[PDB]
């Protein structure tokens, strides 16, 4: 395989004893949305870049249990979900959810936007009115 995709439990520990960060994508087989832009969008060799150079990917089933509890814990539709949990210190931190696939344009704007994230969520010292 190219980019990693392990389960939910891999992927927290490969992130946490590898000092990474954690990629949860939430996928469906009852939500087809996804299945479009996964095939080539989210499969792009650009993209797959940005996820391999620090990120885990959490491959979860939402219809199963384990996805199932998941998505009563963060309260999550169908597919495709993708939830950015940074591991900081000694807890999770979710910087972030892409819904709705979009072009891998906007998703490389916040894969981005979550690799600054994960040192630069916290801010709000310098505040800001918009």
């Amino acid at each position: 395989m190219s980019l990693r995709w392990y389960p939910y439990p891999e992927a927290l520990a490969l992130a946490q004893a590898h000092g990474r960060m954690v990629m949860v994508y939430f996928h469906s087989e009852h939500c087809p949305y996804c299945q479009q832009m996964n095939t080539f969008v989210l499969s792009d060799p650009g993209v797959s870049r940005l996820l391999e150079a620090r990120f885990v990917v959490a491959s979860v089933s939402v219809d199963t249990p384990e996805g199932q509890e998941l998505a009563r814990r963060y309260r999550v539709p169908g597919t495709p979900t993708f939830v950015f949990l940074v591991p900081k210190a000694g807890a999770w931190e979710e910087v972030g959810r892409l819904f709705g696939s979009r072009p891998r344009a906007e998703f490389l704007k916040e894969l981005r936007q979550v690799c600054v994230k994960g040192g630069a969520c916290g801010e709000g010292h310098h505040h800001h009115h918009h």
